[PDB]
């Protein structure tokens, strides 16, 4: 599966790692790693990859379990201020 | 390859794996992985990869083995209830 | 880089494999391997895969050099009779 | 996220790697590799891969470092003369 967006409908902790409501996650199944983005990383990524689908605004931590179970992924929070 | 899925043409077990009549294979060679999906993971793929295939609708067991020479896929069962 | 498929221009053997001339090479650069396809393999993958393209026609061993250095692929033979 | 181009800028050591200026590297988000490509590779890969996009032409340091925080790509200089 091609890289995509999600957007937390809360403020919660999935898979111990805190994201706020809102916060914007990219997700590669290729990489097995999604990970909570700056506005400056989201918009680089529609640089580089301008097809970039934001395939659910309101995910629930259930959600974030599907992608677990289908795409194996690993969770993580910011990797910059 | 991008992922896809294959639903089985009768009840089999395939590398060690029980398969009902119908059921849907998510296979991701990517991840070389496929799995037997329930209803809401179907679909929740459907939503995340709006665009993938149902490439065999009667997959025999001759058919999942191409899977394994061509792409290394190991299969799997469920991974929920 | 997507699968896709080459065929050899003469016969020799590449990276410790023998090919036939007119062999059809799998190449997926994700799975770092290309192998010699069977026909009944080719067309199993132009199923699943239906947009996959014949990039080179005439693929001598300098061209499979290329996708060495490019995707550092290992090359394979056949996998059936 | 399928791979891509991108130019550099100016002169540079990046990730311990020299780059001219104008140098083109080739990005491998799946591969987790970017390396620097003489024009026969530059070539090549677009007979392969007949839609890749030189998504930057004005890569900085900067720039890079996102490829870094968001693919996790090794950055590499040559691997031919
Ligand atoms: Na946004
Ligand atoms: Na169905
Ligand atoms: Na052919
Ligand atoms: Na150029």
């Amino acid at each position: 599966m091609r890289d995509f967006f999600v957007i937390t409908n809360s403020e919660y902790t999935f898979a111990g790692v805190h994201y706020a409501k809102g916060a914007v996650l990219h997700v590669s199944p290729t990489q097995k790693r999604a990970f909570w983005v700056i506005a400056d990383q989201e918009n680089f990524i529609k640089q580089v990859n301008k097809n970039i689908e934001y395939v659910e605004k309101n995910a629930s931590p259930a959600f974030l379990q599907r992608i677990v179970e289908i795409y194996q992924v690993k969770f993580e929070g910011k990797n910059v201020h």
